[PDB]
């Protein structure tokens, strides 16, 4: 305060090789304004000192185009590893001097500071930004929350919803659902204007557009099933991948052009869908774009059978049979709409990634490893059932030993050679290795994860049906007659009647006199 | 025994039938072959035979054969080892881990439900 | 402190921040620069890594007789130093020993199965 | 521990002159004369705000220049 009264510059932007990326390297991106590290380093008394000075600018941007509020968003990391002053330093700086002008400002790369809480993944500042109840009446204009009417313990809340749902470009629901790079997506969709809005958009148009896509695809695979089991065959090696019947009784003419259209349409839709987002080799191609990938593998594989008819390969039936087995196994995608099967479809998805994939690398190493050793004894010039025209190679010592995990028939320790108390020894070595040790790891390993995942398997499912609603709403090019919201209902202003709204409810505790209200206690619309 | 026919195996039998029927038609589309199974003039080898030879892979069957069948038997061997990886080592062993979570969740209040 | 296994006195001996300036010489820790919440610490490392005989990393790893080895390698100059020594020469000398031995067993496999 | 058992074995079975430097070498301690005892670098985070008395340099992050 001596240096402020001496005449120091209160607005001096410090550039340099700080704000280095890689926080580990030198690194303290704080905006670079002198007002900011007052607020960033938890100095509440000197935040008050700089705001009293009339020379102090508040609106001034930075090297990244960021204002005071963009900087204060991108330092929070948690509630745990901080005192949580960022929530109250955000509130202190708005009310001290603020119109909407300091909030609406986009940065260098065109990004609202509401959206900066989304894309950076700062969850704790985003719970504050959506509610923001303002008690004091001369500046209740800048709130995102309004108590309509109370009457006691059943009060009707109302959220603002001006940049949340996909009605503009790049809104905060479209960021937080489609995003990679964050481990905090599934927790952030618990928050109130994001939670009830996905329930409403599911209620009036998604529930049909999901169950009709189920019916358009369940009827698809049956038409692929019947044409390749009932009548592929007539007497010769005529290929005929999808049956025609040029004659009367229009069934296979209707069946063939049914499949070839829906196979192309599910390929062009997914071929643009996979050409929107870039995964990075694992963990993002395996969670969000998996059933985008599985459908596209199935779709190209069907249209490849047409080019097998082009000049008559040998693969016209052997390729098309792969499209049928994969065509039923990806029906497990479309049971994402149900609740109780929804939790089950993530505990089958996570344990092919976490427990059996560790298993199949270890089990193959014992399958191949003891496989060659029994194959080196089996030869013997006596091998198996008159070894002149018969068999008894390596793969026979795999097929006689892959069958020891399940029912085989008779395990024989007979006619084979030089030391059969070694051939009997490696067999009982293998059954001790993988029948009683290494298979029974897997039930104990799965038993540890499904009590570790099924405390948060619900919210991961809530994300997975959130990925579909914003896709169906994006692939709906009508004028969007389906209104999800109270439209153009009034905010608290003499002139500002805009910003269509939302309705929710509250319950018993914390009794108080109700100061701020909008109407004289109705519950519905009056009359 | 009453709650887990409602909570865990009823989710199971809808998923397992979808793999039973789903890989069922694919092995049935290869089995025909005009060589199907033991002189296919009076004998059998239809769809249900590719279910009975594949429902028996969960329990003891006898000999699992990958013999005389047709065009690419490194696909017929591939879908068999696809099925055993799908439901012998993944989808049956879900169920013991899923039952193990509920019977420590129900048997803290299973007494009063009996009362 | 290492060979006896006293873990709690060994967390103190490696940091030992000394606040008072006339005897900051005997500390094992120095704050280089701070500027706020991103400060760059600096550990002493004079008898820790295997650069002399019988140093405190060589005791605590090769030792029997203690049940407290795996907990004591959580401590700060012992933890980041194993990450650095893994980073620049061990990651190759482990993956080359993997390649010298995976190619070894194949040459033992093929000569005793094929011919 | 089990990968700690291997690194000190490979480093013991490496009889070169050990060119691989793992550390800031001969960086200064707080003394008028004692410039020795090669060092290490780590980082700290948010809590417990205080005026910083003991420091070595006038706030760079890397080596100056
Ligand atoms: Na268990
Ligand atoms: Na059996």
């Amino acid at each position: 305060a001596v240096l402020i009264a001496a005449g120091a510059d209160v607005n001096a932007h410090a550039k340099g090789v700080f704000f280095n990326p890689k926080y580990q390297h030198e690194g303290f991106y704080f905006g670079e304004t002198p007002l900011a590290l007052a607020a960033c380093t938890n100095q509440p008394e000197i935040v008050q000192l700089l705001m009293e000075n009339e020379q102090t600018d508040i609106t001034s941007q930075d090297s990244r185009g960021n204002n005071i509020l963009h900087a204060l968003v991108t330092v929070a990391e948690d509630f745990k590893t901080q005192n949580d002053f960022v929530k109250r330093m955000y509130d202190m700086i708005l009310l001290r001097s603020g119109n909407w002008e300091l909030e609406t400002m986009r940065n260098n790369d065109g990004l609202t500071p509401l959206q900066l809480a989304a894309k950076m993944g700062k969850a704790e500042i985003l719970k504050y930004i959506l509610s923001r109840e303002i008690k004091e009446k001369p500046l209740r204009s800048l709130s995102r929350k309004f108590t309509d009417w109370a009457y006691g313990p059943v009060s009707s809340s109302l959220y603002d919803l001006t940049n949340v749902d996909t009605t503009t470009d790049n809104s905060v629901l479209e960021i937080i659902v489609y995003n990679t790079n964050i481990d905090n997506r599934h927790e952030m969709l618990t928050l109130e204007p994001l939670h009830t809005l996905l329930h409403t958009k599911w209620k009036k148009f998604a529930k049909y557009m999901f169950f009709l896509s189920f019916c358009f695809y369940f009827f698809y695979n049956i038409t692929l099933t019947l044409v390749s089991y009932y009548r592929p065959r007539e007497d010769e090696d005529l290929p005929h991948p999808l049956a025609l019947t040029h004659k009367m009784s229009w069934l296979q003419l209707l069946g063939r052009m049914f499949v070839l259209i829906w196979a192309t349409c599910i390929s062009v839709k997914e071929g643009i869908a996979i050409f929107l987002l870039r995964p990075s080799d694992l963990q993002s191609i395996l969670s969000d774009a998996w059933f985008h990938f599985v459908f596209f593998v199935q779709a190209v594989l069907v249209i490849l059978s047409v080019f097998l008819y082009l000049f008559a390969y040998k693969e016209y039936l052997a390729c098309l049979v792969l499209a049928m087995a994969l065509g039923w196994a990806n029906m497990l995608a479309y049971t994402r709409g149900f609740q109780s099967m929804g939790m089950y479809s993530v505990m089958i998805q996570k344990v092919i990634l976490h427990d059996v994939l560790k298993f199949l690398f270890v089990y193959i190493l014992f399958l191949l490893g003891f496989g060659v050793a029994l194959a080196s004894l089996i030869e013997k010039c006596s091998k198996d059932k008159k070894d002149c025209s018969s068999y008894g190679s390596f793969s026979d010592a795999v097929l006689e030993l892959f069958k020891l995990t399940i029912g085989l028939g008779d395990l024989n320790i007979q006619q084979n050679s030089t030391y059969p108390i070694l051939f009997l020894f490696l067999l009982i070595t293998y059954v001790i290795l993988t029948f009683v040790l290494l298979l029974n790891m897997l039930i104990a390993l799965m038993g540890e994860t499904v009590e570790n995942v099924s405390k948060e398997s619900e919210r991961i499912w809530r994300l997975q049906r959130a990925r579909t609603i914003l896709e169906f709403e994006k692939m709906l090019p009508e004028w969007l007659r389906s209104r999800f919201r109270m439209g153009e209902l009034c905010k608290v202003a003499d002139e500002d009647f805009r910003l269509c709204l939302r309705i929710n409810e509250v319950k018993w505790t914390e009794w108080k006199t109700h100061v701020s209200f909008l109407n004289e206690d109705p519950g519905p619309i009056r009359r």
